[PDB]
């Protein structure tokens, strides 16, 4: 009964106009053995925050080999905020392991150029079942 | 042996509800996967949810079963008039008894204080089979 | 296949500069049993607020007999908010049970001298698997 698990405490912040990986947030499927049934894929960012002055937020997505799964966003309700807020971040997808997954991976992208922030704890994790 | 259950959904046509609603197609059917007995911990994800209003607005959503409401919480803004209705994750946990006549697992939202309800993109309900310790 | 899980509708308010335990918010591990292997706890506090008078905003935590295992926080982007919105928060963390694991418990801690609220449904779950 397989559960998969990674974490991080930080990532080099960037500003990205397109999905690049959560450096470590990475599971790989192919080592644990896991070549058919289904993985409930949990992204968590509990306490990210965005830098920008144009509605500033991030984009997040739960990726596989095939490309993105799924993917969500926090921003502000200020365009300008007075101060970047830790905006908790959970995103939950349910993937086919069969058609050809050895990874998944986290992703995240600029909302409108903002520069993303992950300073402490984030997970990516993995439930292993079937149909 | 080790069911996982999913329904996602990609938009929802936008509506105000003072009471509890449907979120349409977030739906477990689980008499159709033979989940008779044992528990399921079902998680609401609502990544990318805004709201509109002019008075603190913001939505409650529910997991419910065909025995009603199981959990249920919300997300609302800091201002009265936000400058712009930002996206707010929101997402609900909650583990149900199967055995007690659990038919179906649903998502549903309502309206804080007269705010109409977005989503328009991914959302998901899922649920892990497991039983007691 | 064991699923533990725990729910509560309030807590006292209370201010705290260091963790200290969310009442109810308990799983008794070692009462059910599970002596190896691994947990997927969630800690689901989806409408807590926060008040203060300093960029208000609660830390949470997943804490074993063994200290904090995970943590993040919210926080308001204002420094008195017009009004102390409702701010969902999740954190997901894996544990290694047989490392001395006999309960799990979610905690909290202040932002900023904040009061800490929850006043409606908060859950502390867990799936029991393997390596
Ligand atoms: C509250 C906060 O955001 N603290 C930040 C701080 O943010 C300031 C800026 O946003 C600034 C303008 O661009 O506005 C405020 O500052 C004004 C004023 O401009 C400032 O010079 C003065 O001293 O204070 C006033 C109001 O009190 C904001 O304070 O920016 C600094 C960067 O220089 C830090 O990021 C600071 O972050 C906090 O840093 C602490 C260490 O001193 C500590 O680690 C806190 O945990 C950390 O706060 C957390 O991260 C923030 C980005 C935010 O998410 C906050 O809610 C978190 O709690
Ligand atoms: C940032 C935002 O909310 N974008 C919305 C936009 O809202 C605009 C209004 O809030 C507006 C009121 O004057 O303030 C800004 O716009 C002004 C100006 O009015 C506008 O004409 C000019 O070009 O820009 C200035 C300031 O930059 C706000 O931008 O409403 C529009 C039109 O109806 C959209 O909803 C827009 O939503 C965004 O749309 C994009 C494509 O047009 C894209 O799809 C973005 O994802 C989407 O933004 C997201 O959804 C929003 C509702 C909000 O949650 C935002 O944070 C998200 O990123
Ligand atoms: C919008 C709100 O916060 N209502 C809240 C009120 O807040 C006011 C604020 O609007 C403005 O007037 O400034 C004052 C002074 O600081 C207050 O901050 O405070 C009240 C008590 O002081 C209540 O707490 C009131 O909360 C609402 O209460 C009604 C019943 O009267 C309902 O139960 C609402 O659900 C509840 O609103 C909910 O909780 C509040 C704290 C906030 O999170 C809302 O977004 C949320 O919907
Ligand atoms: C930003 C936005 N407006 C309408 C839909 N979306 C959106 C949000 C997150 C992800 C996707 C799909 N990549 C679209
Ligand atoms: C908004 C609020 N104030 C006190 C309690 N609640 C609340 C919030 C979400 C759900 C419920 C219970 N249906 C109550
Ligand atoms: C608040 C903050 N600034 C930088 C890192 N952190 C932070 C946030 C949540 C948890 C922890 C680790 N205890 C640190
Ligand atoms: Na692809």
């Amino acid at each position: 009964m397989p559960l998969l698990s990674a974490s991080i405490v930080s990532a080099p912040v960037v500003t990205s106009e397109t999905y690049v990986d959560i450096p470590g947030l990475y599971l790989d499927v192919a080592k644990a053995g896991i070549r058919d049934g289904k993985l409930q894929v949990i992204l968590n960012v509990p306490t990210p925050y965005a830098t920008g002055n144009n509605f500033p937020g991030i984009y997040f997505a739960i990726a596989t080999n095939q490309g993105v799964v799924a993917d969500g966003c926090f921003t502000y309700s200020s365009k300008v905020p007075e101060s970047t807020g830790r905006m908790p971040f959970t995103l939950v997808a349910t993937i086919d392991v069969g058609s050809g997954v050895t990874f998944v991976k986290g992703q995240w992208k600029s909302v409108r150029g903002s520069a993303m922030h992950i300073d402490s704890y984030a997970s990516l994790s993995a439930i292993w079942g079937t149909a």
